[PDB]
């Protein structure tokens, strides 16, 4: 398959199937850092994510476009056959979708042995009837793991956005996949890999969740950006705008109580030498701290806070809305946001390659393919025939390019 | 280093130097897998983590503990001549630090030609002097990404919650690392990669920000955890509490439609055939198929919401609570939630290892190591003599086990 080679995964094959962001964002991840990845949408409906006007250009960018009815007759031999080249297959399902039609990790070792498989669902592979072959969305890991109940304000819980644990399921299964790679270069063997995106997100909540499993209570949500633990930590206004800060570490300590009025606090029974950390709820000083930091921030600029904590090594940035991203200087100097042609001929602007690779650069080659696209191009290339793939097409097993 | 041979990653060695989540997180998650990983703490200070109650029991376990000062003196000949022997190393700094510390990549390489160099930061290893050295903590990469300005309610921006972005950095550099150490097994060349944590959560925040770079507006936030665009996506309110769900396809529009009593709309110029999702915006019925929705649902208890959503395939959640996840029937099933025994020797409890690998599970094989800890067990393997280690200690250049 026509491609650069380029990138720490050159002469990787990967192959997916599934929709919108977790299945697709663990497979063309693969593709930014130079791997040739073939994305599989069905023959008669394409990926949901094509209803979106513009994200799947990044999306979907540097892939291959294969549309094949993977589990009917001949379409099926075909996919399984692609499997023999395959390095890694990355699949989301409700559950075990494909094993219940048929292709088991048997069936696809059976066409190669090393190959790695990397199972994306909801509720898992096993489990009860009740859950596992429930449909899943972001939303609902997040409602079942925890972590949506974690996130909002005090008074409402809402999901982190925009659809994180799509995200973090996705990565999880790319990072999955590629530990599982090294394995089979060091043994020979394939493996599968089973990756529930509740379990993913059950991973991703467990600061403070760890104190309920272990004796404690559950920290509430956040109040107005703020940490819901520790002083000085989140968001806070400015005279001119949101800025967020983390009040972390001895001398930020010693040197912010100072500035705000809460000198004579350091050294008492609550706050001796080394105290590193401000805990807002344990410490009776905790809201006199909020009150003060608030009232010293509200005279200042977000220019001036940046420099005094600048000085005092204090982390704290301004809150940037998007349209101030383009034009940052740091955004500039590091090409972070960049420009690229579709497949139709226009001009794309969006992030470029993260992170970087200091001696095998990523690159953006190609824009996001047509539904069926490379369809012709890459069962010619497994070792179809000209008429042996028309007839695939015929019998609505394929879609050909438009 | 004694420890059991277990998982995709057996025999690998990873030596982190980094505080918090991010840093540690990308190492660690190697432990979780079978790699043999040394925290690096300084000599004089511990790890900020430690101050965490219960959490570091989780985040810290299955390593091994070094406290060493790398760059004064022969602390820094002991880290290098370990950096020998090491295949990935994590390192988490104001920018360049290491760099301008003189431990570059060019010396690091001097000691190892095919390690694998990760490098963690806010604002990236080059850019300006503004940003570039500047400290970064989860909330600092959300503000300066535009992340946190799309989570909240519509009239409070907030972060996701908790440390999203310190997760998604460490994972994105264990994920660059793995997928370097491939190149390395297939060219024989280390490499350097440079992991800006606002990149990482530039990238996670584009669904909608494409279309901003694109000619578009920017979303607005949620509100009350219902999705900015997309009617029956998010949360809400049945009769008995909050659910999940998301309204996506032709077969779940037309079904629900006909429940909540819209038919009528079906087959309308708004709502032509294979509508597959229903924008709330642009569409003059938004609000009416939201307040039709709403009215609909809280009708319904989450149990009946739940058995006709199954049956329209509509994915869907009960928003569970923390105490409500431990004795759920699928968590129990898959042990997701587990026990194991801290160095102190008590019973500590928490998520299981993720994901699950089928031939190579991951295991719990430690409890989170002291302060310390193995350090003189290390020094001893890289070849230090017991008085040439008992000489280190004693500069002050390293901490021995308490
Ligand atoms: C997202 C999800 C709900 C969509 O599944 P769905 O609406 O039920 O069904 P699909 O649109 O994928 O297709 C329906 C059927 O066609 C099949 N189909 C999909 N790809 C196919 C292929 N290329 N060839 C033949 N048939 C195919 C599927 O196997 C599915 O089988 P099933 O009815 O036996 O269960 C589901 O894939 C899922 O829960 N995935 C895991 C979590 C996830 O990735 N979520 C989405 C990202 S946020
Ligand atoms: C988190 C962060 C702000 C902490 O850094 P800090 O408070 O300025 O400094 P540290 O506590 O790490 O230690 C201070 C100095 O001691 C040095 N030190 C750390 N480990 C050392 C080691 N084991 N041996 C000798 N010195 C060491 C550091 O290099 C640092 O050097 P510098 O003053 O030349 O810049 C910084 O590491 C950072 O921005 N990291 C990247 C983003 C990140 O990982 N954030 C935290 C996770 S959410």
């Amino acid at each position: 398959l026509p491609m650069p080679k380029f990138g720490p995964l050159a002469g990787l094959r990967v192959v997916f199937s599934g929709i919108e962001i977790a299945g697709p964002f663990a497979g063309q991840m693969f593709a930014e850092w130079g791997a040739e990845v073939i994305w599989i949408e069905n023959v008669a409906w394409a990926d949901t994510i094509r209803v979106q006007p513009n994200y799947p250009q990044l999306s979907r960018r540097n892939l291959h476009a294969l549309s094949l009815n993977i589990f009917k007759d001949e379409g099926r031999e075909a996919f399984l056959k692609l499997m023999e080249t395959t390095d890694i297959f990355i699949e989301a399902s409700k559950g075990p979708a494909f094993a219940r039609r048929g292709i088991t990790d048997e069936v696809l070792w059976q066409h190669n042995p090393k190959l790695v498989i990397a199972h994306l669902s909801g509720f898992g592979q096993y489990g009860t009837e009740e859950y596992t072959n429930l449909p899943a969305y972001n939303t609902i890991a997040q409602a079942f793991s925890g972590y949506l109940i974690q996130n909002g304000d005090v008074d409402q819980p809402m999901p982190a956005f925009p659809y994180t644990a799509a995200y973090f399921s996705g990565l999880t299964a790319t990072t999955a996949a590629l530990a599982a790679l090294h394995k089979v270069r060091e043994t020979g063997k394939g493996e599968s890999i089973d990756i529930a995106m509740y379990e993913v997100m059950l991973r991703m909540g467990q600061y403070f969740m760890m104190d309920y499993f272990n004796g404690g209570e559950m920290c509430p949500r956040m109040s107005k950006g703020k940490d819901p633990y520790y002083a000085g930590c989140g968001l806070y206004k400015c005279a001119d705008g949101y800025i967020v800060m983390e009040l972390v570490g001895i001398t930020q300590i010693e040197e912010c109580f100072k500035d705000i009025g809460l000198a004579h606090l350091l050294g008492t029974p609550e706050i001796p030498e080394g105290t590193q950390l401000i805990h807002r709820i344990e410490c009776p000083y905790g809201p006199l701290v909020e009150e003060k930091l608030d009232a010293w921030l509200a005279t200042h600029t977000i220019a001036e806070v940046k420099e005094r904590f600048a000085e005092l090594n204090i982390a704290c940035a301004k809150v940037l809305t998007v349209p101030e991203l383009e034009s940052n200087p740091q955004y500039v100097a590091r090409e972070s946001i960049t420009q690229w042609q579709t497949m139709d001929g226009r001009t794309c602007k969006g992030p470029n390659i993260m992170p970087k690779f200091k001696n095998n650069p990523g690159q953006i080659w190609r824009g996001m393919p047509s539904h069926g696209m490379d369809t012709a191009a890459i069962l010619k290339n497994i070792g179809y025939s000209e008429n042996d793939i028309q007839e695939l097409v015929s019998k609505g097993l394929a879609k050909v390019e438009d």
